[PDB]
């Protein structure tokens, strides 16, 4: 299977500023969908201790992090990913990131959910708590169950 089938809408996804990547280029990591926006108080809260995180480990985990913004509005958006490390749904594409959002039933966030991007399985949806209360990540990526 693959990541292909989360992302109806978009092709390439951001990498800062104003680049866009392909899906292939994740192959073989875990990938999680970050979804968070500036206005939710939590969420400002806890970006920077998934940044700390994700210095800590992207690299030995073998991982990616995809915002899946619930921001209101296109400059929002930029603002709150400026201040990222990873990648990023691209805020037009707002029915994908309503997609995602049915799709693993998040009702709040912050929520951070990981996947395996060469099958597309997902191993869980509770990857905020997991974050703060591994944060040597011993039990990473935290199957679900």
């Amino acid at each position: 299977s693959g990541l292909k089938k989360f992302f109806p809408y978009s092709t390439n996804v951001l990498k800062g500023a104003a680049a866009d990547i392909a899906l292939p280029s994740l192959a073989g990591k875990t990938v999680f969908f970050y979804f968070s926006a500036s206005w939710c108080p939590p969420c400002r809260a806890f970006t920077p201790q998934l940044i700390d995180f994700y210095k800590a480990h992207a690299e030995k985990k073998n991982f990616e992090v995809m915002l899946i913004s619930w921001d209101e509005s296109a400059e929002d958006f930029k603002d709150y990913y400026a201040k990222m490390p990873w990648l990023a749904l691209p805020f037009e594409d707002r029915k994908g990131m309503e997609f995602l959002t049915t799709g693993f039933d998040v009702k709040s966030i912050p929520t951070l959910v990981g996947v395996e991007a060469d099958s597309g399985n997902i191993i869980t949806t509770q990857a905020r708590t997991m974050v703060v209360k591994d944060p040597e990540a011993k039990d990473f990526p935290w199957p679900n169950v």
